[PDB]
């Protein structure tokens, strides 16, 4: 099997276990047909290709298959972003996995200009279907890392400035959210599938969807947040290995580069506190059994490449 970049079709994979079955990846071919960037249609339901003439009764189909985890084969009319009409041979499948469980389902459009019969569609037909298989030997190597810890530590920023090199404007809480990243390690490419989560105490009932079958957690408190520090131990580590009890865990100190801000170090002075220091990160990542204490900066972006190497690393090496 190969990795899923060097597949040079048009697909997607969903996650049906996440509210609204959301794309976890999505081929650079899918983004160039469809005119999305990556950061548009990750984290969403792909509903959005949908317009005018489509046919609805057509879209039931797909509905109906995924509710009944089977594999399906329509054409249907989708739009880009810029609202160009075109013909999508469409075929949809789930990878399933070793309890026979389904974890994703796998989507690959054929797009032309006219709705295909008779020997053309055939031809469509097995076209997609292997393409399809190959993208399911390919995902099987997907790696899954979940990232969990307090509102506002910085998971999200940490997430969109390894991902994109630039660091986010507005706080904006998360619900879910999903990246992807393709990260050389010892030569070799590896397909890295990042599960953004939302912090909040109020969605401690959703979070958990995203856990099944992830192969390195990154626990994440910030350095100027000694309480994001002790929920580390008190919450994030329990519920982690309540669920995922063989997992890897990877604690992660964020914004580094506050530690030694001048203002920040006065404001939490004047709540008689004081950031966190490295010994004091590397003793709760021993106290919970870390594999990797780990601090980074998504501002400044130091330690943020070692940061997913490493997750990596705790998974294949
Ligand atoms: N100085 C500095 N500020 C950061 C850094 N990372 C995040 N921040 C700030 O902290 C705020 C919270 O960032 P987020 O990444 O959205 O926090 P989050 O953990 O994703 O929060 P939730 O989605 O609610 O769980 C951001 O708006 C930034 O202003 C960093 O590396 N350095
Ligand atoms: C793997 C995956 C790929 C999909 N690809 C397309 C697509 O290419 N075009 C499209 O119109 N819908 C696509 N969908 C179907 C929609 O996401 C959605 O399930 C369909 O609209 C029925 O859902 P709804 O009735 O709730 O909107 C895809 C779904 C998944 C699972
Ligand atoms: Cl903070
Ligand atoms: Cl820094
Ligand atoms: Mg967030």
């Amino acid at each position: 099997a190969t990795t899923l970049e060097r597949i040079e079709k048009n697909f997607v994979i969903t996650d049906p276990r996440l509210p609204d079955n959301p794309i976890i990846f999505a081929s650079d071919s899918f983004l160039q047909l469809t005119e999305y960037s990556r950061e548009e249609i990750l984290g969403r339901n792909m509903r959005f290709l949908q317009g005018p003439e489509t046919d609805r009764a057509t879209v039931r189909k797909i509905r109906d298959a995924i509710d009944n985890q089977t594999e399906v084969t329509v054409q249907l009319i989708n739009y880009t972003k810029s609202g160009k009409k075109f013909w999508n041979l469409f075929h949809l499948q789930p990878m399933r996995d070793q309890k026979g469980d389904v974890q994703y389902f796998i989507g690959v459009q054929l797009d032309g200009t006219e709705h295909v019969r008779d020997a053309a569609e055939r031809e469509g037909v097995m076209l997609i279907k292997k393409t399809a298989e190959n993208i399911d030997e390919a995902a099987k190597e997907l790696i899954k890392c979940v990232v969990v810890g307090d509102g506002a530590v910085g998971k999200t920023c940490l997430l969109i400035s390894y991902t994109t090199n630039a660091f986010p404007g507005e706080y904006i809480p998360t619900v879910f959210d999903n990246y992807s990243a393709n990260v050389m390690v010892d030569g070799k490419p590896v397909n890295l599938g990042l599960w953004d989560t939302a912090g909040l105490e109020d969605y401690d009932r959703l979070r958990p969807l995203s856990y099944p079958q992830t192969d390195v957690f990154l626990i994440c408190f910030s350095l100027v947040s000694p309480a994001s520090f002790h929920h580390v131990r008190a919450k994030w580590y329990p519920e982690v290995r309540h669920h995922c009890p063989n997992t890897p865990i990877i604690l992660v100190g964020t914004k580094l580069d506050l530690r030694d801000d001048k203002d920040t170090i006065e404001k939490l002075k004047e709540k008689k506190l004081t950031p966190i220091t490295y010994p004091q990160g590397l003793a709760m990542a021993k106290e919970i059994g870390a594999v990797k204490y780990l601090e980074c900066s998504a501002l400044t972006q130091r330690g943020l490449k070692t940061v997913f190497d490493e997750a990596i690393r705790a998974v294949l090496c």
